[PDB]
């Protein structure tokens, strides 16, 4: 197995994946790595079976027909996975925890948005179909882009909405176009 955590890339207490070569920090794995269960198979694992036992499920879909779906317990892995993937990019730090405001000239978001909270809300199972996860994360961003307006630091809320964005055409084979 890895020695590092294949989200945040640190060494430290790891549990190991039985099926691939993957390890996590207890609670950098989402969910969190779970108590018992031997074998145990990461996220990755899970996510690869879904796709091996439907085929299918990789032909390519409308966003609209994702967003309404209902969260049942694949499209729940699936939240979770994205979210990890998120969470697997340096640059998510800047939105992990609670925000606040205080900029001249910027008025802070009506409802702000971080990765933490959309984390609780997956594992208190609060949304009822894919569309209430992917605002939230959606929101996070554009908080983000409307607060900081000029600032080039405007530009982290960019890159990693677009590592978000990429990672849910993937994971829900959202079908390409130009
Ligand atoms: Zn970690
Ligand atoms: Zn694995
Ligand atoms: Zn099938």
């Amino acid at each position: 197995n890895s020695n590092i955590c294949e989200v945040c890339n640190k060494w430290g207490r790891l549990f190991c994946c039985d099926t691939c070569p993957r390890s996590f920090h207890e609670h950098c794995h989402i969910p969190s790595v779970e108590a018992n269960k031997n074998p145990w198979s990461c996220i990755f694992c899970r996510i690869k079976t879904i796709q091996e036992r439907c085929p299918e499920s990789q032909s390519g879909h409308q966003e609209s027909e994702v967003l309404m779906r209902q969260m049942l317990p694949e499209e729940q892995l699936k939240c979770e996975f994205l979210l990890l993937k998120v969470y697997c990019d340096s640059k998510s730090c800047f939105f992990a925890s609670e925000p606040y405001y205080n900029r001249e000239g910027s008025q802070g978001p009506q409802k702000p948005m971080w990765l933490n909270k959309v984390k609780t809300s997956l594992n208190e199972q609060m949304y009822t179909r894919v569309e209430g996860f992917v605002q939230d994360m959606r929101l996070i961003f554009h908080n983000h882009k409307e607060f900081y307006r000029e600032d080039k630091f405007t530009r982290l809320g960019i890159q990693v909405q677009d590592i978000f964005e990429k990672n849910f055409r993937n994971i829900f084979a959202i079908q390409e176009t130009s």
